[PDB]
RNA sequence: GGCCGUGUGCCUUGCGCCGGGAAACCACGCAAGGGAUGGUGUCAAAUUCGGCGAAACCUAAGCGCCCGCCCGGGCGUAUGGCAACGCCGAGCCAAGCUUCGCAGCCAUUGCACUCCGGCUGCGAUGAAGGUGUAGAGACUAGACGGCACCCACCUAAGGCAAACGCUAUGGUGAAGGCAUAGUCCAGGGAGUGGCGA
RNA sequence: AAGCCACACAAACCAG
RNA sequence: ACGGCC
């Protein structure tokens, strides 16, 4: 369901087949319609794999991004969001 | 395809030698002999272009010595040659393993920030090994070759044991394939001419 | 010399 | 393999 506040997004039950290469550049274009994108880590690992972290530039971003996606059809599957666990490495290198 | 010799590769035994080993045992120098060298299964492809090295054996231009002197011969010798065979640079290669692609099935609903799940199908790469290396060479197999497994034997690092100790992912069971077993086709047996001394 | 290369080629046999 | 000899 709902976590707490992050910069970084969990996003799962995505299309496993769909490749890393390939996938970033589904996701870089459709959430940038919040606001800026950072980084954007995708595996393809049996632990990793449906699964891609999207690194926003503020919560703003994010926390639209929460709302007005979830549940949106990612090629025939239910995108499911949450907040991330713990802070990613890349923003912990600025705070 | 018998019996003598020569060389060279091979192993056993003996000595070195301390080089990799934890030990077995391999590796290296050499001397002498030929009594011993496990099993089943599996792969047949690449088979190209160059280059260095070779003994016994074959022969004697030059050279030295001699037949006193030239002509002639003779004696020794390979730097000429044949060649068992030891290899190097680039390429290339079946199956099996190293690591990446692409497809398919099997699982997986998983929180990561360094990379990663398992198989079967092609694709490329990595380490072996093979080709290059046959009498010029062509085609067939499987073995003595590659790969998997098994057994016999030796050792036991590590892992297991409180412990006498147990256990191999370690080693040993030769080389031959620079054509082995075979079908060819050269080559000599069996000619002619060129080069050479 | 020994051998090497080019044509030409009878048989058993020797033949890597 | 390379010399002999059968
Ligand atoms: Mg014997
Ligand atoms: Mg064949
Ligand atoms: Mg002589
Ligand atoms: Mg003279
Ligand atoms: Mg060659
Ligand atoms: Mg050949
Ligand atoms: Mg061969
Ligand atoms: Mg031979
Ligand atoms: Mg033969
Ligand atoms: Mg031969």
């Amino acid at each position: 369901p709902e976590t707490r506040p992050n910069h970084t997004i969990y996003i799962n039950n995505l299309n496993e087949k769909i490749k890393k290469d390939e996938l970033k550049k589904s996701l870089h274009a459709i959430f940038s319609r919040f606001g800026q994108i950072l980084d954007i880590l995708v595996s393809r690992s049996l632990k990793m794999r449906g699964q891609a972290f999207v690194i926003f530039k503020e919560v703003s971003s994010a926390t639209n991004a929460l709302r007005s996606m979830q549940g949106f059809p990612f090629y025939d599957k239910p995108m499911r969001i949450q907040y991330a666990k713990t802070d990613s490495d890349i923003i912990a290198k600025m705070k």
